[PDB]
């Protein structure tokens, strides 16, 4: 499962770009 800019899955990229949760 590729990723969507450098997470695991589901996680968010903040404004820093560090994969935070999204739920």
């Amino acid at each position: 499962e590729n990723f969507n800019g450098g997470c695991l899955a589901g996680y968010m990229r903040t404004a820093d770009g560090r994969c935070k949760p999204t739920f």
